[PDB]
């Protein structure tokens, strides 16, 4: 397991700087690929990750002298841009090593920002952060898709103030009076990297990352969005919403008109009415089709993976299942049956019940259908599998009972669910004997559920809402967030609205000669903080 | 009066908030499964009123969930009346109280000032 | 934007008294009305508004000398 050891990789494990020291003047190797299985990624395995390097292994054992030393060596000086088997440098690294603790945080913060000015002072002309490993990711779009909300928070407000050397950092200011300071945030990454940049691997997590609600919070992301958001997308969601009711509308319109003769197709007459009716069909199935395709297009794109489509996505599964079932009516149509208005009924439910979908942007109200959704998923599993089973019970006690019209295990079923709705009898028969038994049967029923469970399931209820008071905002901001990338990336018109406040210069002078232009967003703020 | 004035402006606070918030999901749900059951049943109701008027009677307890027998489909339409039930009666009236509860916890002191 | 600009309120955005003692021996007036549209009101866009008096800046930026400074000049002193 222990393969590919160096006595360097010992030192630097027991934190020894002298014999790191003897080591280097000994003349041992830089570039010690130790790939051993105990410290190799995939943790499952007790283990701790190095990746092939002793500056990582340094680094993230928190030993700045070992760093600076292995970056200063006279026999041979080492290189932080070194890459591992799976092409992950030092900063790959110490994101892996994060977890979003307090202490971690602040050691990872530190360690970071001190190995990349270092980078940064040994070959000003080199890039360090922008390399990728074989995945195609930076630090920060590692960061970033793993949750690693710490190191994320510190990546995005880097901060520096030394002559020559700002040219790292990414959150500027332009002006500063007295309250008044007007701050520049570097959005390059933010909205595309031409592969994959921190909104989109954020937005469409796996859902496996414990804290992906939360990374919006994030200052100039959030910002971002909010301003993306009243800038053009506001206005082409509600036209959205507004040709979705249109839809609906024509759909009911067409469905309910329906003719009631045997056998269709039916045949158009002459009337102008037959001339709406046929239109409105038509306007019906060119929808469910339109919403088939986006489905798919869904699918294709993103790719989820027999986990997320459980957990994730009902929107774009549920618009899917209507746009299945409004095809099924058209097949059933065209087949001469007339089960078709079957298939045609389920889409309208659902038609109506999905336009919940857009209450996203209304925030008030989408707080609320957030509530509903995680109701419908917790609380009537929780509830269901109780009640179904007391009601099955006591259905075929009685039914076992009763035997001389009812005498049926569907009826009675039934007419055991009427005492939740508030209209059971407690005589809805009289034929039998034991008429004690088939009391009592009926009213410890009727305690054990209308009088019990359903009090629970309000108690309950009542404990989750408390719960999921903030869960919810985060929950919303989320959607409200994918809405926005998913309005911005096909847009069907070949426009970029996208960009940020112009191409404004970083310093205009590089460590090199040559200009450089950030594209970044201005977040004014006054304080009495910095007097 | 005190103790009645801050209940009258709890009242008028929750009618504002909650008969918004509870009343837009709720006509969504009762208005598509209204359309849908009339729908389906056409051969007395036929009638988007009528059938508007019997699914609301789930909501105050008085459904009856064989209001007509004049279709066929009749596991599409037992399908519906209980997907309406479920989805109405014993979540969304149950979901109102729960809210209605943590609005309270959260109205306790704006009230005294408000009735100031 | 920045119309009616003195020197004064230069300083005193600075916080430096000292440019103020000389503006002030230099013979700098009092009242500057100083419409700049980046010192009226409604901060929505960036401004800090004081109206048309640096004493206003002065008592606004929490420097107690120089309000005492202005209202107690030998050139000429302030009105409240
Ligand atoms: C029998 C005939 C009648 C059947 C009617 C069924 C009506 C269903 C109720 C109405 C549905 C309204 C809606 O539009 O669906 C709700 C979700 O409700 C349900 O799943 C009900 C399942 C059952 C909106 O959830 P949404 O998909 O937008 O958010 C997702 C995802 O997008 C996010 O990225 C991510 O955060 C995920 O955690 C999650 O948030």
């Amino acid at each position: 397991y222990y393969k590919g050891q160096t006595a360097l990789h010992i030192a630097i494990e027991r934190r020894n700087m002298t014999l790191v020291t003897l080591l280097v003047e000994n003349g041992a190797d830089v570039q010690a690929a130790a790939n051993g299985d105990f410290f190799k990624k995939t943790k499952g395995r007790p283990g701790f990750y190095f990746g092939e390097l002793p500056l990582s292994l340094a680094a993230c054992t928190n030993q700045l002298a070992i760093v600076k030393f292995l970056l200063q060596n006279s026999w041979q000086p080492a290189d932080i841009s070194a890459r591992d088997s799976v092409g992950n440098t030092v900063l790959h690294a110490l994101v892996e090593v994060a977890d979003n603790t307090v202490d971690n945080t602040k050691f990872v913060t530190s360690m970071y920002n001190e190995i990349l000015i270092l980078g940064a002072k040994l070959h000003p002309t080199l890039k360090l952060e922008e390399i990728t490993n074989r995945k195609g990711l930076t630090p920060l779009a590692l960061a970033a898709s793993s949750g690693k909300i710490g190191v994320l928070a510190y990546i995005l407000q880097r901060e520096i103030h030394e002559p020559e050397c700002r040219h790292l950092s990414r959150k500027f200011t332009e002006w500063a009076y007295g309250p008044v300071h007007s701050s520049l945030y570097d959005l390059s990454c933010i909205d595309t990297c031409e592969k994959n940049s921190v909104l989109e691997v954020i937005a469409y997590s796996s859902s496996e990352t414990p804290n992906r609600h939360d990374m919006l919070l994030v200052e100039p992301l959030n910002r971002l969005l909010q301003d993306k958001w009243d800038r053009f997308v506001k206005r082409i969601f509600y036209f959205n919403f507004f040709v979705y009711c249109l839809y609906m509308i024509i759909f009911t319109a067409a469905a309910y008109y329906r003719p009631v003769e045997g056998l269709p197709p039916y045949k158009l007459k002459n009337t102008v009415g037959d001339y709406f009716r046929v239109t409105g069909e038509i306007l019906s199935v060119s929808g469910g089709v339109y919403f088939f395709f986006r489905g798919i297009q869904y699918f294709l794109q993103r790719r989820p993976s027999l986990k997320s489509l459980f957990v994730d996505s009902y929107s774009e599964i549920l618009f899917f299942v209507q746009s299945l079932f409004m095809l099924v009516s058209v097949v059933l149509y065209f087949s001469q049956r007339k089960e078709y208005v079957a298939s045609m009924v389920f889409s309208l439910a659902m038609g109506w019940t999905n336009m919940l979908y857009y209450t996203r942007g209304f925030q008030q109200m989408g707080i609320y259908a957030v509530m509903i959704e995680k109701m419908i998923l917790r609380d009537l599993c929780r509830f269901m599998f109780v009640y179904l089973v007391f009601l099955f019970g006591f259905s075929t006690a009685v039914v076992t009972l009763i035997e001389d019209s009812y005498n049926s295990l569907y009826s009675t079923c039934l007419e055991l669910f009427k005492f939740t709705i508030g209209m059971g009898d407690l005589e809805f028969t009289e034929n039998y004997d034991f008429k004690a038994v088939f009391i009592i049967l009926l009213l410890a029923y009727v305690i054990l559920t209308y009088i019990l469970l359903l009090n629970m399931l309000i108690a309950l209820m009542g404990e989750t809402v408390n719960k999921i008071a903030q869960e919810s905002k985060n929950i919303w901001k989320l959607q409200r967030a994918i809405t926005i990338l998913d309005t911005e990336k096909s847009f069907l018109k070949c426009m970029r609205k996208a960009f940020r406040s112009g191409k404004l210069l970083q310093v205009g002078f590089t460590p090199d000669g040559k200009d450089d232009y950030r594209w970044c967003f201005r977040v004014d703020e006054v304080n009495w903080t910095t007097w």
